[PDB]
């Protein structure tokens, strides 16, 4: 029972040096794995990882749960809620859960069935520090120490482009000069290279002003440079964790790994319907191709029966594994996708404003089956949201809500509190717009943007950005520039010794599961305002990444054109919207005073 | 992929013409069925209906779920809640769900087992419009278009008696002159006649004053007239939907329908215990008759076994179907009910005030096994409820809460948030009292009425009205007149070519499932303050409806007599209640000022 | 259908006489059992007990649920919440549920499997009365009348040491002079003696001042005297209930009782592994002894198989029953515990302050596997909690929150709203500290204490007290005296005619299930500040109880020594903490005014 430590020195040159220190051995010793991460021995995050005694094979996927507990005492304050106790998690907590879950989930060895839970508690917080990227490393560390079969350690860092430099673990003070804020997580390969696994980035509310005053705008080139600048830090963080795990020398428990299907079933099924299935997947029409598929499912379920009694869960798994191979295979060879499109083809677009009566502003955006309705509401600043969390942010002038109803994909389901996904997609589309919003003084209004995903099948979040841009303009909000988004995919196949890469524009929901990389990009004509990436690939050639981003950029620019035909400049503010510039009875206006339906002079 | 429209022109003569316009084809195309309904192209409600891929036969009933999503942006305002996002549904939303569910649920072909969900979103709302009846039609339309086996279309309308005229889809401005507000939903029969399926009506806070100044009080006769005035509008709405569905020409999916039991089992069981069961149902005593029943259940479960192995779910279903027939049969032939009562007999009554110590006012009402405790609390107006929804109502001086605990019917269960039923019954009993309350100026108090259903078995909601009247009077609230309620039932059987009708006074819970029509009526000695009806019957003779309402009226008047013996005029306001008419320390009163335990001069 | 009554006269001599009156027959007649309890015909609590029709044998334990419904109308006020309706239960309600559940659950005949629910509603409350102990008796009464197999009636009373006298059912007015407040519940044995089953006691905020002015401090001796003074009242309450049940003469339903295992399996298993298991339990090392156990589980599961097919649930139950006997047996004979300790040995201790950076105050307390992190936060009084319940308490200057995460015991689980246990343990540790806190005027700060149970296995609540004392001192809070706690156990075995008693110091979680009595004690060096007890024993010798409490006292004093080495006197208040003693902009301080980071002169 001894305490072990390890440090990751982060050198930012003229901006100073900081340290992420890891600890294990004194806190939460009953958990399978436990670790603490400090940022300059000031901010502190405790992470505990536990696993169920027995595997939960009654499931088809890996059950991982991430929870982030924000403790108000970390900021030296008593919770302001009526119950004086912190309750339902803040937006930051939920977003941090996802930042942790995204790279962690895939890291676990395929087949694992034990239920895994990770709980990160923010116990001490220097008001000038950002805890999210500290929690990522703590979550990785505790999991590494739990003796769980996963490709750890995972290093998480934030790099922001401040005065031409990519500063690691920037502080709020430093972020005042950032043109781009980017969170990156990766692992170290056996050859020593760093493999990037997750990216969550955005431009800032300072970007346009900084660029105007001299800073370099964040384009695809700059963003890619930021990714390279992140690797050295990630390596240091992973090394520090590996050192911690080596010192702790915890035991590697016995965790069973299950197969989706034994080889016999895959060989049987293939031999039974490989040519038919291959032919069926050539049918572009969705409902027309789904006909054949439901049929070949019989021709197969017939031949392999009753030879395989009670091996259904295996024939299905194999049936998907097979479909996946054939489809990927066809994209590389024939260069055609499952819906008939070519690698750079965007589904049918459609844009229009004034989609809903009475509301301050609205827009309808369509891209294939993905349909997003955006609605804008403008009220006086006294309606802006008030926040009391472990964040310096206390008010929010621009609010975005993303709704994803079950009927969006033709099914039934709970209609209530927003899920973690809604929070995530909502946040990304929110961050994509923030950089082009007018200032509080230029436009004295609390702004609430709502995106209703009425139809879904391919990045509703990116579609949510486009609908937001138009809806806001339709409402009369003077945006500094319009913003559009697109969701890409990438296929990496090694065809006889050599590796082939293919970037797919505007991927369908299914193309996500078939691919090796998933990235989303939003921005104006000049630069990137939001970027999201996820992959397991050991890495891809600089030229491939550049080409994929350039392709994505081309798609974004086309979409901005379609959008501009619907609306170019802000519209005349709706009459229903208030006009902002005793007496509140005489003038009929509530006092910066306005509260006038429009008249009031 | 084209957009289709259809219109229902509502002609209100001197009050103007308005239009409910239906649309389908551009919004939410992934749902089984989708439709939009506009009221004067201003107020807008989107409705989407979805169904589960596979039936859910593991259930005994039809699983339908209705959700009403109120979007604050429809009123051009940012949600006022701390989270600036709309959350748990308002009372109006829940009540609208029920207005939709009541006529829709029965409309589905018996046997359907797929899970069905309907989601209506209020997207645009003219502050002078009422969205509930617009949502009803939208819900019907989307469902009709989903290709689901149901007796659509269902037309929903509101008719209010304004200046001698029944105005369809009245506005808040017009409702200022209404003596009766009535929501009605129905369908069009093959012969072209309209069959009314649901009614939700009430008198208003203006009724007594209007009648005093000349208007005609809403009696059984007037109410029946209102129902007739509703039919023409319902027909126009159904026609508009049928026209929409015809234009859309969506496909009629393959939805399986299941039988509760095959005929063999019903014929077997009947032949096995028909005479015994028939005899057992003649025993008036509940616990004494339930003895025989549990026995004949054996004599039968014996003979039909093991001849029917694994056919239990069928023997039970058949056993109920059989009981139902025998019981109905006996009511018509012998004119006697399952508990020994005659068609017009009211169960044993009991009324008393001062049932609970200390509280401002209380009353205990008993009618058979139904027992309701009512408790009144009086506070200063600053305690009245504040509301921020899609309704013009911002404050509520009179609040009614209805609690239905599991032990109310001898069972265990969740004790927490109020269910949709509690909201519904609570609302109906609330609306029944509102018309006789003193004005804000006559009685400057926030009033909270709570009804505890301590015993249940036959309209606790109607019993809730009676307890409210007495409790309020016991507290010293000067009601303009006392209110009482009664729950009726109706049996319609075609005995050899001709159809027989029998109205049942104060029905038991079981008599609800045995009947063909269920209606509840509340009111003073002079008129109706609340009415609720549900049926599937193609329609009943004018004279039958009139007779049923007259019977119900007789019952209501008898109950008012029993109530008046307990309390006639308001009592002396309790000393514990406050008296309303720096200095708040000197006078000991908080300032219209009172805040005095009674003294303060 | 008649109403029955019975009274329990409580004679407090010079302090007056009060009465608890029971009633049954008029309210909630559909519940299996129903009863009302009045305190001086003023305060009123209705209790209804219901049971599921069919037993729920798919469970291993008895499913009992207690709910306490606080009705604001009982105090003559409209709920202050936004929804003007009472919602999620107050702390008092949850604590009252536990006061009821603790003695009631064990009272049910072993083997019962029907789901039982008890709902107590507070309908009328004299502001000077405490309803908790009234609800206890009402819950007992309704359950007794339900004809359920349980050792009723259970009498609940509160005795407070006021001016040298133990006053029964004290009022808030009288509690102003109490040095000790103690809730006790018990039953009457056939010989007429009272058997105490549950105790929940605490010193008060008045204790130290009263003692200084002459009153006798509450030591082990005084506390024991209070227990004796409680028995006469308990007897009167039980007699009153028995009289009520006799008058009601309700029927005793047919409730099946199930066996955990038939005798054959226990005799088989014993003969198969009794000597091995007995040997295995001699291994002190946890992981080393769990090796043998998992093995003998085979040697047994082997011999008894396949002789016992489908009798697993029985072999397991028997395996525990056997382990329990052997372990208890060894403690009495050899005087050694399952972890190798002796009856008076305390596990390894460890204490330290300044455990977390930045926070106002913190401390880490360890006792065996039980590890508690305590964190203190100090804010201005405007941050104190505001309360609006059926209690005279409207503000809370000292707040304690107890968190028990799943990883605390190495497992996964829900991380959200606090469970009833957290509320209970949180409350007990809160009450243990309240008596030594500085006054509002001496220390003008709102204080929030949080205990994180990072490791658990033996009274985290008592460990929570110790961490609170140190954490508060570390923050600079001038406590009048330090407080420590310890959890005891007691084993009662009749070895050949005579009964042997053995008190165990600092019991492990398992030692709780093996014992016959569980008690926790906290306090300073001078007296007891909190006491908690639970047992089913018919009673224990005065000398045994005294000896157990003296042993517990010795343990508490040792722990206070270890704590004092870590911190003795309060520390210098943290700089991050605020200092309390237009202009709020000039002085930078918010106005008793302070709001200064420290400077402000």
């Amino acid at each position: 029972n001894e305490t072990h430590y390890a440090e990751a020195v982060i050198d930012n040159g003229a901006f100073g040096t900081r340290t992420i220190r890891f600890e294990t051995g004194r806190l939460a010793r009953q958990a399978a794995g436990s670790a603490v991460a400090y940022l300059d021995d000031d901010t502190m995050v405790l992470s505990a990882t536990t696993a169920s005694k027995n595997p939960k094979d009654q499931l088809d996927f890996f059950p991982l749960t991430v929870d982030v507990e924000e403790r108000m005492y970390a900021a030296g304050k008593i919770p302001g809620s009526f119950f004086r106790r912190e309750g339902r998690p803040s937006e930051d907590a939920i977003l941090t859960c996802r930042l942790i879950d995204r790279p962690l989930r895939p890291s676990f060895k395929k087949g694992l069935r034990n239920e895994i839970q990770v709980v990160a508690t923010i116990m001490a917080l220097n008001p000038d520090h950002l805890y999210d990227v500290v929690a990522i490393n703590a979550a990785s560390a505790s999991t590494q120490l739990a003796g769980l079969p996963f490709s750890g350690p995972i290093g998480g860092v934030r790099v922001a482009l401040i005065r031409g430099q990519w500063v690691a673990f920037p502080t709020h003070t430093e972020l005042e000069d950032a043109v781009f804020d980017m969170v990156v997580a990766g692992r170290v390969l056996e050859d020593g290279d760093v493999a990037i696994m997750m990216v969550e980035a955005e431009a800032t509310e300072k970007t346009i002003q900084l660029v105007k005053d001299g800073a370099e705008a964040p384009t695809e080139e700059v963003v890619a440079a930021g990714l390279d600048a992140a690797k050295p830090f990630i390596k240091v963080l992973c090394k520090a964790q590996a050192d911690l795990a080596a010192k702790a020398a915890k035991p590697t428990g016995e965790f069973p790994v299950f197969l989706d299907y034994q080889d016999d079933v895959l060989e049987a099924l293939s031999a039974a319907v490989r040519p038919e299935l291959s032919a069926a997947l050539t049918i572009a029409g969705k409902q027309d191709r789904e006909a054949e598929l439901d049929r070949v499912k019989a021709l197969a379920a017939e031949k392999l029966l009753p030879e395989f009694e009670g091996r259904e869960k295996e024939i299905s798994a194999a049936y998907r594994a097979l479909t996946k191979s054939l489809v990927r295979e066809r994209v590389i060879a024939e260069k055609k996708r499952i819906d008939g499109r070519g690698v750079t083809d965007i589904r049918t677009l459609a844009a229009e404003v004034e989609a809903i009566p009475r509301v301050h502003g609205s827009a309808l955006f369509e891209r294939g089956e993905t349909q997003i309705l955006g609605v804008t509401t403008l009220n006086m600043l006294r309606m802006e949201q008030q926040l009391d969390t472990l964040s310096p942010v206390t008010r929010k002038r621009y609010m975005h809500n993303y709704n994803f109803p079950p009927y969006s994909v033709g099914e039934t389901g709970r209609v209530g509190s927003p899920k973690r996904r809604e929070i995530g997609h909502g946040a990304l589309a929110e961050r994509a717009i923030v950089p082009v919003l007018p200032t509080r003084e230029e436009f004295p209004y609390a702004i609430r943007q709502v995106s209703e995903a009425l139809g879904s099948n391919g990045s509703t979040s990116m579609g949510s950005v486009c609908a937001s841009t138009m809806s806001l303009l339709n409402a009369g909000v003077p945006l500094k520039a319009p913003v559009a988004g697109i969701a890409m995919g990438l296929i990496s196949q090694e065809i006889n010794g050599e590796t082939h890469y293919v970037a797919l524009t505007d991927i369908l929901g299914a193309e996500d599961a078939f691919g090796d990389m998933d990235f989303k990009v939003a921005g104006t004509k000049e630069f990137v305002t939001a970027l999201q990436l996820d992959t397991k690939l050991d890495g891809i050639p600089a030229s491939v990444l550049a080409a994929a981003l350039k392709q994505a950029r081309d798609a974004r620019l086309h979409i901005l054109d379609v959008m501009m035909e619907a609306i170019d400049t802000p519209d005349e503010m709706s009459p229903n919207a208030p006009r902002i510039i005793q007496i509140q009875e005489d003038t009929g206006a509530e006092i910066y005073i306005g509260a006038a339906d429009g008249p009031a002079a």
